[PDB]
């Protein structure tokens, strides 16, 4: 039984003004679950209605979740959230807690790049995105074509690693078919980022040729 | 409680070394003070080499049993099957790990190498990425080269094996590179070892600052 509270994304955070934080727990050892997720903080003001959420998993396991709302105001001023979870077997005790992380700022360098043809694949390009240099290591990526935003799953970005200075850096990958760039051929990768600017966000423009 | 993982070669022991080694990673979260036994041994009967072995208690209080073990290179690629045996007096029954070279779907890696441009107050530096995609299995080892000779591995950093749409994997490895070095001679070598590449488990590209 493994519990985790992960902190709000860049984009929830500055660009929709709405962040979350989200409880999870891992269990490994279901039962008559009445598995209780409490939300607190530290300085004792009141938390919004949160939503629990349970998925059954295939490998005969469950995962609960609970996303808490907080204000984007007292989350950047430095609140500390809490999360309780209290299990039946176990011996009733276990607590995760998040806050702003603390440290010097810095802005991300966006780089992207078009991979040229490789034999037999005519109708398709990678690209590739690197952001570096940035700290936090809190960050979101993201890809637009035609100004709209592409689905999240069409991507996939790679955990931030620290590089050999202070900063972090992160690579993102996107597919594209030709029929998008053919469409319009330019591509934008854009990082959002609180150390950013203007507006948080970052961002590069790439093309196919 | 009790956990263990059997890993394959890496692709540069394997075809570049050749001193292949497997390793034998126990975990255990409550460590009933006793010998958690590892014991080596071969599909085909034949005998094992000498193996390492590495206990270390941990910040969480748990005890992290390792073996490595060195395999024969003609060995691993023909298709011998190396297996881990785990024991201990008081636990329900031995742990038995096996590890082979695979015989499932297998995919060459495409490599593309990269240069960053210069960025504003950096113009003595440059990052350089190269993308290696669409191959399978995930074991995948990266060199940079460069007059040659390969740089140390702490110099650059390779992402984990992510899955691709399709089929596949790929990795990102990061060099940070001097303009001392560029200027010295502006080709760095991307080089992707893999087991599936063609003819001698090797995919490279250079790329340069310009
Ligand atoms: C039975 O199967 C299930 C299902 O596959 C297994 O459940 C998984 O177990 C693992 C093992 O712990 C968990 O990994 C941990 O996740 C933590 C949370 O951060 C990650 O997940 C976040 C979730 O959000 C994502 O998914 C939701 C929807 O599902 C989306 O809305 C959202 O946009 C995201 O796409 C992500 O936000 C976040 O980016 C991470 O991906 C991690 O914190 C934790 O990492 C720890 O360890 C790291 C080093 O190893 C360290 O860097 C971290 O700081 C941290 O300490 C770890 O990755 C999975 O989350 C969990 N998945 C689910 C769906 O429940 C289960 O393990 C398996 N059981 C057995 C016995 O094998
Ligand atoms: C107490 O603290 C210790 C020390 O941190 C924790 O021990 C770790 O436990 C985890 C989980 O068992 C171990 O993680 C596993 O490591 C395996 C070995 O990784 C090798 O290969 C990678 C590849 O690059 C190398 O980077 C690495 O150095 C090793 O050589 C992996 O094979 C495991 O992945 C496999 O299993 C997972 C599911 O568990 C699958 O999702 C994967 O796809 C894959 O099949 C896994 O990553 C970790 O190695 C242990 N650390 C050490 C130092 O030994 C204890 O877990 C912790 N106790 C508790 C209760 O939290």
């Amino acid at each position: 039984v493994s519990a985790y509270l992960s902190r709000p994304s860049p984009f929830d955070l500055f660009i929709r003004k709405s962040p979350t934080i989200t409880c999870l727990v891992v269990d490994l050892a279901p039962s008559k679950g009445t598995v209780q997720l409490t939300w607190s903080r530290a300085s004792g003001k009141p938390v919004q209605h949160s939503t629990r959420k349970e998925e059954k998993q295939r490998n005969g396991t469950l995962t609960v979740t609970s996303t808490l709302p907080v204000g984007t105001r007292d989350w950047i001023e430095g609140e500390t959230y809490q999360c309780r979870v209290t299990h039946p077997h176990l011996p009733r005790a276990l607590m995760r807690s998040t806050t702003k992380t603390s440290g010097p700022r810095a802005a991300p360098e966006v780089y992207a790049f078009a991979t040229p043809e490789w034999p037999g694949s005519r109708d398709k390009r990678t690209l590739a995105c690197l952001i570096q240099n940035f700290m936090p290591e809190d960050i979101s990526v993201q890809w637009l074509h035609n100004e709209v935003q592409l689905p999240d799953a069409r991507h996939s970005t790679t955990q931030p690693r620290k590089t050999k200075g202070s900063g972090f850096f992160v690579f993102s990958r996107l597919e594209v078919t030709r029929a998008e760039w053919e469409q319009k051929d330019e591509f934008i990768c854009r990082a959002v980022h609180e150390a950013a600017s203007p507006s948080q966000t970052v961002q590069r423009a790439v093309s196919v040729n």
